């Protein structure tokens, strides 16, 4: 029924057999077969599936509003394999601030495999339908994006897909299951990194897709047996565990994200602030139209480095770490850590400045990740 | 010093803080950073790197006198990273009857990526020579393979790499480092599936990969780290603690497989065995040279089906289940699991009749094994 | 700072080694030392201490305001070591209603042992006055008991105990430390059976104590090197990860508890609700004074057996299972489930009526819980 | 049928539900009813039962060849309920050099329950005799002891106990099931830390015990459903992986055990060596007769302390740390690390002199074993 509930009761997180009320953890590489052919609950080798990642995939599903789930060693393992879906010749559109990783994959890796690539900015959908080629099969978008939280209709750019016979995917990490289902809004595939929000600890790295369609179902399904980019069962059991709770964890993570703007707009040592709660944040209403709630992940700019330094050593609850989806409130500067390669003046004109801080909020009490950022920004 | 003592002491396996004499399992994903850049050992991100997953690639780098070792989340995610190191247009030499899921994954899933790939008899390593063409790029070689344990020249497949610029890897999984290095005969890079005779206890899904070579291993490091396909730390753990007895378990497996073969060649009901041990086979003298034990997977011909479905169901101790290396002794067909898509008249000319039966020699008695099998053959 | 904060950043629980945010799992016996008596960190066998253990321990006392932590294997694994503290012809004063495996373990082992038990009325605690005897040395009470959430006044306790000279030990598990901390009441000891709302995932069975008393610290810590009932490096683990999210789980257990009150209180089916946010509960006022939040159990009449069973049918949201503290919501009938064997007479003066339930509210939504329930009883 | 597929095949370690070849680890507390008192399989709650410790109880009583097996938190938590069986006034007879850890729970422990215990030395079985009071309810007896390898009449010493009507008990640690089964010699109950060899990885602490007596069976259920000190699901697991390899690893100690005795008994620099294989050892025959193999524990005299640390030093295969029974040799002093706390001269006089050294020998390579320990050796 409503969301919270379904956390807790949807999908398979049970075993039929003993009646135990957590998913075992099937540690286990192989099956019995009590005849050739005859397995008895469909198991026969754990690299093509396990009962306790076939668990987490049931949840994913169930979250999505999918059919068909599939739990892969990490986000980018997750993404190369719908990247596989693809052939020599074709084409991928992708938006223009897409995640360094899912970037460096793409036009380090796969194009070498002749798969074309072109990075343009969705936040404008007409950008998708002029960059549509004959060659063109796929359309894959982050929103909101990473660290400017830049938000792409998703609805629309079903729309366009569906018209043009392209496969839809969305990264819905940033917003999780719990506030934006893009298999409600037309897409082909969702998929997570399941290492941030959905875990939820800081403690497995993984990713997960979702899908409705049979078809690429079944493709999927086939990439990950041969590819073997297979999530494995301790990790799933803690997925599972650690979505448990993601309804909660995100509901504090909103209140705090909403009093921490207010914060940040008053403050006279901060500048822009980067998270689409505000108004004035290009494509507002469409988040509000295709998401029920917040990211976590806040930017906003101080002066300089040095500032963003003081900042980061001022904090008392702001941890220095790279990832984000954790317990923990995380904080990094983006320039110096995921951008650092890019020249410096190309990092400027993309809004990547040297004061730009990156928080991903936690689920510590509001009034202190308030009080502790505003007594460090009150530092500078 | 000696191999049964470097299993116990070669490689990374304790804790410099505490002490712990095994592996910490570090279930996490990110790592504090005392300054933005400075990682107290050196960890940032799981993905990236992982101090448990660290423990099983020393691990394997020093069995197989490497440098550098991989851990991936199954040995065709390791046989997919190494594939990845080439590019579209490229050309792939491989044994003609490598491992199904190897022959899957290039022939449904590379293929479509633009390298090419020609599965040639490499019993003679003249027809390596044959095959090369201007765009030839690897050489991936099994020995012994599956299921009719067919035997290459690992060095002169080495000579004849080095010769033509190729990157030469073998995957080395039926032998172990145990028994076969690989690296100590010219090739460039090694591979196994974990999953069986490494992890030993079919419990873990997994691949690991080593090379001496410093410009490979930084391209498997990147690959690994763009469409991660890694180890868990749990699966890391337990793939450390199995490869501890490797050598206790393959010299039982040993000596079993010994008596079961005079076992076999004596028997009435049974024709043809294949295995590297006898001294009719091809390129016996071959695997002497370059090997100073044997692989525990034997083929042995019965009658027909029903003969073989009658051992299966006669034995006591061996089980019929997928995969190999488990401490159990396993049994199967080969013609009705691993090869029943194949026509059956091909299946014949192959070698791989009706009553073709491949056993996995665990590590129980010696003359249970041999008197178990023995008494089912007597019911034939 | 505030508890949702000091949940998160409390204790000890990142590797000081790597930077890890989530404590290793050192799944280990026994340590390297570099001289004989000279340890690294400390640690020289895990039955005496194990790193991830130590993070529980340290968690466990950061959250009580104590000293010294310890995990146990399980709750009354806890209790019995707290018990161990006395000798032969020492008195202890519990609580009438005592937890039943406390009154088991405490009537069928420890009474074998020559330890003097009687169970007091403590809703009054001048009962306690005037059960001291000469030779009674601890007073050991549970609040709010189970399952008629009967209240004994903490602070009081205290004072009786430190006035004749007794160890106070308060069994703080249906409110875990995030809504009653009884050493801040001048408690000596307090514990927990971790395997209800501190592991909160119904996955890790496992005991907690607390104190500030360095001498009765060095006892407890002796017992449980003498008689080993300690908690895995595992279970720790998942322990201090369930722990972070205690504070966002009690409180959306809170919201629900307090809206099902008010739909039980205007149930026709339903006569008697206990619980102690009711105003007319005996020491709702003491309650109050000593914690700042409830549990989610509740106990609550129906008419006889069969409603009962047909309540527990009816609903869909709620679990039959054993224990509490889940993530669901769980259903039992104490007079069938935890008082079988006492007579029925007995059972029906004691309040342990046919019709009595007893529910611990999960984690779902609020509206959900409500309603499931309210339906189920309109069925009756 | 032999003890090597005994080890394999022997108990359930297998999943009836999905085939799964290995022992699911249920990481769960509670178990979902279908109606009350119902339970699917036979569990309900993880302390009473749960199916992965299920599993490693099978495999002990298995081994032991009894009927009911029981997994605790560690070997002295086996041995507490144990002596839990008893009750104040009973009497206990262990012998006299038992286990450091079992003397402490003995006589700073249960003494304060009532229990009295008399140490006597058992290498004649008229002591036993001689020591049997009206009180006496136990026999309690290690063979081989620690660290002098006292060697016990099993046999004898449960005749006595069957004479007498006591509990007979041993400490099978030392030898593990491969090689001695005091059930099967008429003792009642048999115990071990598997801690040691039955892990056999330095991974896991653990105490089993298995019996063949119902009734006994009944009440070490009730002590350990009470008390709770039970082993959780990973280490039962991983105590159920270990096992498998306990035969190669047990032989593989004793053909190094065998070759360092004679290198021992050949060097200048050592005196007396205390190991049952010796056959001027005291009861050799009778080691012989009731066991058939050897510990992996040896204790021999060097001149003094300075020579016992030179030797740890100048060995490299073998560790210093506490336990025995792991995959590397292990080395200690006694006088300083176990024995430090009693007066030098009553030391002497129980022959733990300064020299005296316990290596606890290891799966290495057996010439590298005894060339190492030789070269430190020949270093005095
Ligand atoms: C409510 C509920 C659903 C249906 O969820 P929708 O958001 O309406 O699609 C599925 N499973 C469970 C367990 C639920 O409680
Ligand atoms: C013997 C030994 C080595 C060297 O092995 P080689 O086979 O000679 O290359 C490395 N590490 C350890 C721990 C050893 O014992
Ligand atoms: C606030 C805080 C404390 C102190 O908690 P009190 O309830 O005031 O005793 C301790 N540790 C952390 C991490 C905190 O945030
Ligand atoms: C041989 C065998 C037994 C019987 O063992 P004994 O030592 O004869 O009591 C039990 N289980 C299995 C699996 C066996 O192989
Ligand atoms: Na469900
Ligand atoms: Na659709
Ligand atoms: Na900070
Ligand atoms: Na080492
Ligand atoms: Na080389
Ligand atoms: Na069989
Ligand atoms: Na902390
Ligand atoms: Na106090
Ligand atoms: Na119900
Ligand atoms: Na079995
Ligand atoms: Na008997
Ligand atoms: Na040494």
């Amino acid at each position: 029924s409503n969301k919270k509930t379904k956390l807790i009761h949807g999908g398979h997180t049970t075993d039929d057999y003993t009646g135990a009320v957590t998913t075992p953890i099937y540690q286990t590489s192989t099956y019995l077969q009590d005849d050739i052919g005859d397995l008895r609950q469909g198991y026969e080798y754990s690299r093509t599936a396990n009962p306790t990642r076939s668990s987490v995939e049931s949840v994913i599903a169930t979250l999505e509003n999918g059919k068909h789930g599939f739990a892969f060693s990490s986000g980018v393992a997750a993404i190369s394999a719908v990247v596989m879906l693809l052939d020599k010749g074709d084409h991928i559109i992708l938006n223009s601030d897409v995640y360094g990783g899912t970037y460096r994959a793409l036009t380090k890796v796969f194009t070498r495999f002749g798969i074309e690539v072109d990075f343009v900015d969705t936040t404008h959908t007409d950008s998708i339908v002029q960059a549509i080629r004959p060659t063109t099969k796929m359309l894959f978008i982050e929103t909101p994006s990473n660290p400017l939280l830049r938000v792409t209709d998703i609805k629309k750019s079903a729309e366009i897909a569906k018209e043009h016979g392209l496969i839809s995917v969305v990264d819905n990490t940033f917003m999780t299951p719990y506030y934006q289902n893009p298999l409600d809004l037309g897409i082909d595939i969702v998929l997570h990194s399941a290492t941030k929000y959905l875990g939820g600890h800081s403690d497995v790295v993984a990713g997960l897709v979702a899908t409705s369609d049979d078809k690429l179902a079944e493709r999927l399904a086939f990439i990950s047996n041969s590819t073997g980019g297979i999530l494995g069962p301790q990790d799933s059991y803690l997925l599972v565990r650690g979505i448990k709770t993601l309804g909660l964890r995100m509901e504090q993570i909103n209140r705090s994200v909403i009093e921490i703007i207010k914060m940040l707009q008053a403050h006279p040592a901060v500048q822009q602030v980067f998270h689409p709660s505000i108004e004035s944040h290009l494509n507002h209403d469409v988040h509000m139209a295709q998401a029920d709630g917040h990211t976590g992940v806040i930017a906003f700019e101080v002066k300089n480095t040095e500032s963003a330094k003081q900042l980061i050593k001022a904090t008392s609850y702001y941890t220095l770490a790279e990832s984000l989806g954790a317990v923990e409130s995380l904080i990094s500067v983006p320039a110096l850590m995921t951008h650092a390669s890019i020249p410096a003046d190309i990092r400027a004109k993309e809004g990547i400045t040297d004061g730009l801080v990156r928080i991903s909020v936690g689920i510590e009490d509001t009034e202190d990740l308030v009080d502790d950022l505003k007594q460090a920004l009150d530092t500078l």
